[PDB]
């Protein structure tokens, strides 16, 4: 379906007035599905699932019970969990969970901090052989997504390969790989995205993203019934800075991958 899937993906770009980037790999058959998979998009909040994976590589399960504190002036826009616990701090595991499950932006910034900032995040991905992802800024400036500006960008193929390493591969011991996938499962932020485009007997652990220039992303590990997982990265963006986005574009792209695999 090399050219057959190309046509369907090209058709979605027109129906939703957007640019689409797709990479999916069936971990059981190593069959891949790709479209503009080497083009750069701003990754926006999808980094949070990978940064949680780096955090888990670098810290014990025990240490996730350690309390982390921060200040009111550390709070950035859209921090619906962290804004409630300024006076007490949160457990480190709770912060990582807030970043993955709710896309809490202060929690994302703490994750960054704990793994050495954007530069430390990038260095961890380079260690896993990701040469493509470029991390430069904290929330919320990392969402600026200026076309042609490679700060805080990656490709569908690079992001999917990283997610594969953390969730099914050998980037984490089993127990932490399980902690990560559970954080990624059952979150409402994912409900209209890849989860809305797979059949109802499939299970989806995802991480969604949204940025300026209509940037709208979802990355996932998905389990068909009785079947090895498929890793999916779907990226989208537009040409106008204040452009809106349409969840349905991600869901329709997912339907195309499902039919092809
Ligand atoms: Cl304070």
């Amino acid at each position: 379906k090399n050219q057959a899937t190309h046509k369907e993906f090209s058709q979605l770009e027109k129906k939703f007035d957007a640019r689409l980037g797709v990479y999916a790999i069936d971990t059981g058959t190593n069959q891949t599905i790709s479209y503009r998979s080497n083009e750069r998009f701003a990754f926006a909040s999808t980094y949070k699932a990978l940064a949680a994976g780096v955090l888990l590589q670098q810290n014990s399960i025990d240490s996730l019970n350690e309390v982390i504190t921060y200040t009111k002036e550390d709070l950035v826009d859209y921090s619906p969990v962290t804004e409630k616990h300024v006076d007490t701090g949160m457990k480190l595991g709770e912060i990582a969970e807030a970043a993955v499950r709710s896309s809490d932006n202060t929690a994302g910034n703490i994750l960054f901090n704990k793994i050495g900032g954007p530069k430390g995040y990038e260095k961890a991905l380079r260690h896993m052989g990701d040469r493509i992802t470029m991390s430069d800024r904290f929330e919320t400036e990392l969402n600026e997504a200026i076309p042609g500006d490679i700060r805080d960008t990656s490709t569908a193929k690079a992001i999917a390969t990283n997610l594969k390493a953390f969730t099914v591969g050998n980037a984490l011991p089993a127990e932490k790989r399980k902690i990560l996938t559970e954080w990624m499962k059952g979150n409402a932020t994912g409900d209209k995205l890849i989860r809305a485009g797979v059949p109802t007997d499939w299970v989806v652990g995802d991480k969604s993203g949204a940025g300026s220039y209509g940037t709208r992303n979802d990355i996932a590990i998905v389990w068909p019934p009785n079947r090895t997982p498929i890793i999916i990265a779907i990226l989208s963006s537009k040409d106008e800075k204040e452009a809106t986005y349409d969840n349905q574009l991600i869901a329709e792209a997912t339907e195309v991958i499902v039919k092809a695999l």
